[PDB]
């Protein structure tokens, strides 16, 4: 009713929509049933991606603040960041020892 | 019967109720059916949280020790502290290091 | 039929039968229909254990070799390799590092 | 249809048929209903290996690059490239540090 069910690569994740919108001009603001991933029978939608580093992706929608995970290399998780659409420059002070570690 | 099901951002951890009862005052230990995010249906809370995460925190009522992820920073964890209720000083003595790195 | 389902905080982890009998001596090499905490009806065992340290306490009977996570400190393993009966003695020398930090 | 499920020791993984093709002479691209691990029922490939790491190995198909995850160790992750038929030595140059520690 009020959630979605993004399906990241066979893990189901759950969220309320209205999350989703707390990010403007991203690919999860801009969900529509129109998308071909969408599955009108299980009601949810598919995404070809890494389904441990969307926890950290969806994170920033809940929190309002990027943060890097420290499981996978920074290079990793940028990816991610730049398919969904968000930007790394967003990333939390907490977060710049794992981000400058790269370049 | 014995069992609850806290379905956290879509990941349906499971434990005892008496688990949860471990660490009064919090939001856990104060589970309800009258709350709106309790579906009867499929009998299971929903929150929009840190899926990941949720381990550690229900790990703190299962072995009555607060360790922090090292997969996280720590100011996300704690984020999901001061949700949940919990007090990050009773941090263990071994997850210091992790602790005061950030303050 | 030959495999077996040991729900985990909800985390449903799989194996053949075979794999769980490669360490005698322990819980997982105990498993009965006995058990209270197994359930006809879904065919499963369930334990109110970490759900995330718990592919790490599998792969030790998967590839017979004892590494430690590093997503988690060294104590709250050695916790999950205690309720389980397994060795902490048995790490592997890679794993060292991340095994006498805390002692 | 276009998509395979492929069940890493309990945990689900879904991919586009196509993404498995990416890397030729693997395991995973040579997939076949042929295989005894594969349910008809169900329809997906069973497969007794940690299905943590499983994303990371999935990742490298997914991208076209090949990450080290940092919540194992070295050794331990690159059982798993073994088994998966993958190479270590494509390793990216972002993950030489996690890389060379070990040898
Ligand atoms: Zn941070
Ligand atoms: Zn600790
Ligand atoms: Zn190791
Ligand atoms: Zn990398």
């Amino acid at each position: 009713e009020n959630r979605v069910i993004i399906n990241v690569g066979g893990i189901r994740h759950e969220t309320y929509k209205a999350t989703l919108k707390k990010i403007p001009a991203t690919r999860l603001s801009r969900l529509t049933e129109g998308m071909l991933n969408y599955d009108p029978v299980l009601n949810e939608y598919f995404f070809d991606r890494h389904p441990g580093v969307f926890a950290q992706i969806i994170n920033y929608y809940r929190s309002g603040k990027l943060h890097y995970p420290t499981d996978v290399c920074g290079p990793l998780f940028e990816e991610e960041l730049e398919f969904w659409g968000l930007d790394s420059n967003q990333v939390e002070p907490c977060c710049w020892m794992t981000y400058t570690a790269h370049r």
